[PDB]
């Protein structure tokens, strides 16, 4: 079992071309429509199928049989992303192909810049059969723009761009560390396409460069692709009634 | 639940201690009778710890059981054990150390050395130990000086380069980010810089605890490092010989 060292689906989203990647919030959208929605996802090409949420409670009984439900709708990878919880580290299922390891290294609170990787790895293999544990993606995690919600529960400092000097450090440790991807986030504004293109030109070529938070069209997916990400996250654009119009539009 | 990456009882002592002197003994090369004999010395001087050390080890687990055990039979000091981790193992353990040093090779071109055998020593915890009985883990980072391709081909680390501050600033950004629990400056063929040393004491929290060690070979050169903010001094070298006694009473007296 590769765990922490790269595997087939760090493999996959090296190989398969950039794109947008639409993220389900399994603690917001219901499993039914979480299965429609992944049948979609499969018929554009998508790279994997992130679940993803900030909050989350009972996390395995509902999780466990939501990865279930996805996985038979859609052969794509499964990625998992979640905080992690000190006296726990981060959530766990059996079944996901993946968890996404968020290293906070703008977090003024070390257990979110590093630790919770040394709680998750203590517990591990825990009540999972080694052999059917996910792989971990490590990646160092970023966030941009006022956000007192992440600020509040994993101590982030939004990331300054008034110079390249705080992301020229984050890229340094990326690379030194050997982080297998970068995943630049906004809560309420967007990540500046400019610091996407510095990342993709500090990042080794095989970094994955992932960028989310309100991205609502097809222009902004392109741009940030044009600005050097490999995969361009989304959410909220789809929860609402009519999201198969705005799948469309997002990945037309 | 044991502490382990967790700050504990031998970070504690090592953090309200009086900083001084620090033998550490090279278990692979110090027969346990001589270890037990200067155990007891150091006790007498009332040193922090007593720490156990190599670059090198072979059958870890049947050679240190025992000779951590003899050890602690000899000295109330915490044990605590350095030595570098192995690619499919992670860092070595045995049942009965109060604390293992875990080196973040910051330096390295090698990112297993930089920090993932963190993570492969922590996914394999807690493997034969009951984990109630595992040492406390003291999160450390780990810096060379000087030429060295000894640790350079095992380890893959590059000197830290001292012409400007730039390559130790970026390591203490990541010592007090992280939090770090300690740093340990080190230099297999020369010494440490003073200057180097009261950089990272200027730069660091003040319960990171900071070790050198290298080539220290007189209480002078202990009384320098210490002056310029080293929390503990460490010496294997100098008492690896049969006159160790006058030499443990120079570089501590
Ligand atoms: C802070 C961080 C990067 C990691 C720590 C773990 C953590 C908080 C993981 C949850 C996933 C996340 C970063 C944000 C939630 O929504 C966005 C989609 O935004 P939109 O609805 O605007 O499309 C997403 O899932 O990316
Ligand atoms: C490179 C590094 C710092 C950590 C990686 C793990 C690693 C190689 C651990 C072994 C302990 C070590 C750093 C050096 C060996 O001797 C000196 C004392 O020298 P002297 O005989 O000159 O007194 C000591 O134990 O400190
Ligand atoms: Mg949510
Ligand atoms: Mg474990």
């Amino acid at each position: 079992p590769p765990l922490w060292r790269p595997g087939r689906v760090l493999a996959r989203l090296r190989e398969h071309q950039p794109g947008p990647v639409h993220i389900i919030d399994p603690f917001k959208v219901p499993v039914t429509e979480a299965v429609e929605k992944a049948a979609e996802l499969t018929r554009l090409g998508f790279a994997a199928v992130l679940l993803a949420s900030t909050d989350y409670e009972s996390f395995e009984s509902h999780m466990e049989p939501y990865v279930a439900a996805v996985k038979a709708a859609t052969p794509l990878p499964v990625v998992l992303h979640f905080p992690p919880r000190p006296g726990a580290g981060f959530p766990v299922v059996r079944g996901a192909d993946a968890l996404l390891l968020p290293a906070l290294l703008g977090s003024g609170d070390d257990y979110f810049v590093w630790k919770s990787f040394l709680e998750t790895l203590a517990a591990f293999p825990g009540r999972i059969p080694r052999e059917e544990w996910p792989e971990l993606l490590l990646t160092v995690a970023l966030t941009f723009g006022e956000d007192p919600r992440t600020g509040d529960l994993l101590g982030t400092v939004p990331v300054s761009t008034a110079s390249t000097e705080e992301i020229d450090r984050y890229l340094h440790v990326a690379r030194a560390f050997g982080f297998h991807m970068v995943y630049l986030y906004s809560r309420n504004e967007h990540v500046p396409p400019e610091v996407v293109r510095h990342f993709r030109k500090g990042l080794g070529p095989d970094q994955v460069l992932f960028v989310s938070g309100n991205v609502r069209s097809g222009r902004q997916v392109t741009e940030y692709l044009d600005s050097g990400a490999d995969y361009v996250g989304f959410a909220g654009a789809l929860e609402q009634p009519d999201w198969r119009s705005a799948l469309a539009e997002i990945a037309g």
